């Protein structure tokens, strides 16, 4: 039995990166951010700054992708597919931004009470981020948490 | 890719009973009941009446098990185990009541904001309800979706 990552402060080798993301999008997509999260989720939450810098503001995407419309989730998927196409050589930082983007998008859906749409973030991650990139993200989060430890003490 | 069951109105052979329960406890345990549910979840929601009749009120269970305490989830699991060892011959209706019981319990945890504890309901289901009983429950829910239409 694996741990619950909502209030998890670590990221060990035994922890699966995708599962962390599954729970992250479930919890953020259903409960939102006004909740106690652990150091782990708190790090992933910072991916939001990246996403805005790379893909634009959520207010813009919301209008352009018509996120809250019936075709909103399908549009988001096509948009993600378009992003993956258009980027010349994908870096781990693209993948990080992309996650932050999903997070911001899931916020829009939660507020609209389209609660089942958090699933689409996972579908998008699967399309955008391969196992090799998930490893690199996990390695980065592990480093970032080690520094958060130093900062604390 | 399987469907999302939050607003699902059916229950087909291809739908796995455990997965339905996974999502049910996730959604009820995190969002609660003031949400649009499909006919499927609405049926499982009725398991609540069963649970009260068989295991007692949630107010009492909450006090007896001290559900919101640090040991609350472990206590609930113990409770489930005890109840199972105790039942001479387990019926599908015992399993149904037990699910309703988990549902009522998850409500307590949600209100306390112990949001990760919904997982324990699944752990409890796995202990209490074998695949054979899950099939019988699925069969009943399939009938009930029909019975409801009739009415």
């Amino acid at each position: 039995i694996k741990p619950d990552y909502l209030e998890y402060d670590d990221l060990l080798d035994r922890d699966e990166m995708f599962t962390i993301l599954e729970e992250y999008f479930m919890y953020r997509g259903l409960l939102g951010l006004r909740i106690k999260y652990g150091r782990l989720f708190n790090e992933i939450k910072k991916f939001d700054n990246d996403a805005e810098e790379q893909f634009g503001t959520i207010e813009e995407l919301k209008q352009k992708l018509r996120l809250n419309s019936e075709e909103g989730a399908d549009n988001f998927i096509d948009y993600i597919k378009v992003q993956k196409q258009d980027i010349v050589k994908l870096t781990v930082y693209d993948c990080i931004s992309m996650i932050g983007l999903c997070a911001c998008v899931v916020d829009v859906w939660r507020n609209e009470k389209l609660f089942s749409r958090w699933k689409y973030c996972l579908r998008a991650i699967k399309l955008f981020i391969n196992d090799h990139m998930l490893d690199k993200i996990k390695s980065i989060l592990q480093n970032r948490l080690v520094y958060v430890e130093m900062s604390k003490h």
